[PDB]
């Protein structure tokens, strides 16, 4: 466990007061999923950009640099190619739209200088993308780090990882401040690395596990601790919430980042996915943790009306 995600999150799950795993539900869900050999959907080619290897690598870094927090009222929505999108697909569509119209979002020099008005345009739609100013700041940071340390080419970073997913995550968090996703729980560091790990899985997807998307150790990735997958796990009965936390989610009350409740959700998400992975493998359906994450995130796109709302964090 070379990044320390499973180890540090396990300490949280063992001590967690507001969240816990129902291991019976894990078994039952594993039974049904294994029975019908459920598979994550293939990496989406419609709403993701495609290009030569240098531009594509840079595109994946930018996509995942700003891959966070899409909730808020009035709901942020995007119109692209005769369809309306929200959440992640709104992000994806927005970038694809910008690149098609020839915005140089894969060029480090442009990213280093990108303005608030640039990103407001790129993500123009109904409402406004949350944390707009932050996204502008992250893209400027991303650009100037690319330019300074990687000759403007994320492919330089990828090459230095030598086909290790774990090594690339560590290269990314070392160089790019925005990707440093750790917190504390009762005085101990907890390590998550959501966006850094999702980046690696997205290279694998975009490059079909060849060239720059070749990795020999993808099993070492964890789930990407977000707000949608815990909502799915709660829906499937795998995550249970204590009274005050349940009521907070129901009221759509925001939870401060790094607070005990929030850290417990994220840790239990990691271990909820890991426990489902082990239970599936037990029943002869071997998937990597990132695949179980993909599969659950996909289920999260068509949850029934009146499932408990996902938790709302911000920072
Ligand atoms: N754990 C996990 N979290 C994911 C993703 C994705 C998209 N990945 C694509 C690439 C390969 C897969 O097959 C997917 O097609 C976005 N997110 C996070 O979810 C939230 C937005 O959710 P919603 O409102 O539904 O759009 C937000 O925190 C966002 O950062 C997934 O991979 N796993």
């Amino acid at each position: 466990d070379r990044l320390g995600v499973l180890t540090t999150t396990r300490r949280v799950v063992e001590q967690a007061q507001a969240v816990w795993i129902d291991h019976d539900a894990v078994a039952q869900i594993a039974e049904a999923f294994a029975a019908r050999q459920v598979t994550p959907p293939t990496w989406n080619r419609e709403l993701h950009w495609s290009d030569g290897r240098e531009a594509l690598a840079n595109y994946i870094l930018v996509l995942d640099a700003v891959n966070f927090c899409f909730w808020g009222e009035p709901r942020w929505r995007i119109e692209y190619a005769g369809a309306v999108y929200d959440g992640y697909w709104a992000l994806a569509a927005s970038l694809k739209r910008a690149l098609e119209q020839g915005v140089p979002l894969t060029d480090a020099s442009y990213l280093a200088e990108i303005t608030r008005d640039d990103v407001a345009t790129i993500f123009a739609g109904e409402g406004e993308i949350p944390l707009l100013d932050e996204r502008a700041r992250i893209l400027r940071e991303t650009g100037s780090v690319l330019a300074e340390r990687f000759a403007g080419r994320f492919s330089d970073a990828i090459a230095a990882a030598g086909r290790s997913a774990v090594a690339l995550v560590d290269i990314v968090t070392n160089a790019f401040p925005s990707f440093r996703d750790v917190a504390t729980y009762r005085g101990e560091q907890v390590r998550f690395y959501k966006r850094a790990q999702i980046l690696v899985s997205d290279l694998y997807g975009a490059f079909d596990g060849s060239d720059l998307g070749a990795f020999d150790d993808l099993g070492e990735l964890t789930a990407f601790a977000n707000y949608k997958v815990p909502q799915v796990l709660h829906h499937l009965g795998i995550l249970r919430y204590a009274p005050a936390l349940h009521d907070r989610l129901a009221r759509r009350e925001e939870i401060p980042a790094g607070s005990p409740e929030e850290v417990e959700i994220r840790a239990a998400t990691i271990w909820g996915v890991e426990e489902l992975r082990r239970a599936l493998a037990s029943r002869g359906h071997a998937l990597d943790a990132y695949q179980v994450d993909w599969l659950l995130w996909d289920e999260g796109q068509r949850l029934p009306a009146g499932t408990l709302p996902y938790h709302r964090t911000r920072t």
